[PDB]
C-alpha cells in the first residue's frame, strides 16, 4: 500500500472527555464518532489538535495523535470517508496563513494515512472536503503570491476507489 503510519493510537480512560473540541461528527452507520480536541469549536485556535474517536456501541474512547518530533503540524478539518476511515486536513499548528494543507484518508484504528489531495504548492491549501459516494468535493484556498494578501477559492471534484 501507498500509506504511512502518520498517527499514533492512544487509548483513553472511560472518564476522559474533550474540553476544547469541535462538535462530534458521527459515522454514517452511527457506530463511531470523531472530533478535534485542543483547538476550540471551529479548530481556529493555535496548537496541535488531537483526533478523538469514540466507539458508540462498545463505549470505547481513543485518540489519534500526529507522530512528529516538533509541534509544527495539526489535524485542521475532519469528516468521514467510510465507516472505518476519516478525511483529514493536516495544516501548520501555528500562524494566521495555515488555514488548510493536505487532505488524507486516515484509518481510525491503525492511524495509517494515504493522500487524497496534495496540491504540491504551499500557496494552494485544501481547507475542507465533502464526500458523496465515489466523489469528493475538495475546497482549495489559492493565494496569488508570497505576500498572502490576496486569495481565491476553488472546488475540485475527485473520483475515488
Amino acid at each position: 500500500d501507498n500509506s504511512k503510519k502518520m498517527f499514533l493510537k492512544k487509548e483513553l480512560g472511560k472518564n476522559s472527555k474533550p474540553t476544547f473540541a469541535t462538535k462530534w461528527k458521527n459515522s454514517s452507520n452511527n457506530k463511531f464518532s470523531a472530533c478535534i480536541e485542543g483547538k476550540g469549536e471551529n479548530a481556529l485556535e493555535e496548537g496541535v489538535g488531537k483526533i478523538y474517536i469514540k466507539n458508540l456501541k462498545e463505549q470505547s474512547k481513543w485518540e489519534l495523535d500526529l507522530d512528529q518530533d516538533q509541534q509544527k503540524n495539526t489535524p485542521k478539518y475532519i469528516d468521514w470517508f467510510d465507516d472505518n476511515n476519516l478525511m483529514v486536513v493536516i495544516s501548520r499548528a501555528h500562524g494566521t496563513v495555515s488555514q488548510g494543507g493536505i487532505l488524507y484518508k486516515v484509518n481510525i484504528e491503525t492511524g495509517q494515512a494515504t493522500e487524497l489531495y496534495n496540491t504540491k504548492d504551499n500557496k494552494k491549501q485544501v481547507v475542507y472536503a465533502v464526500k458523496k459516494g465515489d466523489k469528493i468535493d475538495v475546497q482549495i484556498l489559492v493565494y496569488e503570491d508570497d505576500d498572502l494578501l490576496e486569495s481565491h477559492e476553488e472546488t475540485k471534484t475527485i473520483t475515488v476507489k
